[PDB]
């Protein structure tokens, strides 16, 4: 595909503008047209792992959806940084569903840790990934330590290719039951943290479901699905990480990568 080959070249050129690595997949789900850069290399996934976490929660609830209405009376002692919903509601507690919405839409780190604990630990998220055909994803740590993004560390990493396959299965395909897939999409469509990333790189008539991540080493990620009107969904996976430990995470590289792929598909 000559449009794909041109986009891949443009992604190489984009990576040459900074001292770091770009990991990218865009997949047109109707045709299987697939744009990839460093697709089989590992990248620190940061808060993009919250999508896998919440898929695991939804899967765990499928035989008894009322489990999502269970109230979790967490403690002030559970509260950690970057927790804008859980810190507000610690007096009353929150339902499991509300914790999933907070984690996905606000990147609430306490909410993520509470959900990880409800499932049995980070190993249960890795096990869930394996059950839906992802042999690459690995969740080793909880928040905030999963954001260390250390050069050469395989903890808390995946590959762009593996994550593309998992996002496809989860949001578009049949990894989840219909109600669970719809709920995951609804949560991700309503994300509050991604306006300058994938959402900034697509045409005005495309809807986007996404989850961002931001970590150490200037790590800036965004994963999800674009829904153009009148054609099939397009999966977008963008991982970036920098060599300088003192790097400042950016939004613009993700938006630029997204625009490259959008031109290829239009």
């Amino acid at each position: 595909m000559k449009n794909v080959a041109a986009a891949e070249r443009q992604l190489r050129e984009l990576e040459s503008t900074f001292d770091g690595r770009l990991g990218f997949v865009a997949l047109d789900t109707a045709t299987g047209a697939r744009i990839a850069h460093r697709g089989d290399e590992r990248f620190p996934f940061c808060s993009t792992s919250k999508m896998m976490l919440c898929a695991a929660v939804l899967a765990r609830s499928a035989g008894e959806p009322a489990l999502l209405q269970r109230r979790i009376a967490y403690a002030k002692g559970d509260l950690i940084r970057y927790s804008p919903i859980t810190e507000q509601h610690v007096g009353a507690g929150m339902s499991v569903a509300e914790l999933c919405a907070a984690t996905l839409q606000y990147s609430d780190n306490t909410a993520a840790n509470l959900l990880i604990a409800l499932l049995g630990g980070p190993q249960t998220v890795t096990a869930y990934a394996r059950s839906i055909g992802d042999a690459t994803f690995r969740l080793d740590r909880r928040e905030p330590e999963l954001n260390t993004a250390l050069p050469g560390d395989e903890r808390d990493t995946t590959t762009p290719a593996a994550m593309a396959a998992s996002v496809h299965r989860l949001l578009v395909g049949d990894a989840l039951g219909a109600a669970q897939r719809a709920q995951l999409n609804a949560w991700m469509l309503g994300n509050k943290t991604g306006d300058a990333r994938i959402r900034a790189g697509v045409p005005a008539d495309w809807r986007v479901a996404d989850k961002t991540g931001t970590g150490d080493y200037g790590t800036a990620n965004d994963i999800g699905v674009a829904y153009p009107p009148n054609r099939a969904p397009i999966v977008f996976i963008v991982y970036t990480t920098m060599r300088n430990p003192n790097a400042q995470a950016r939004d613009d590289v993700i938006a630029s990568a997204t625009r490259i792929a959008a031109r290829a598909f239009a």
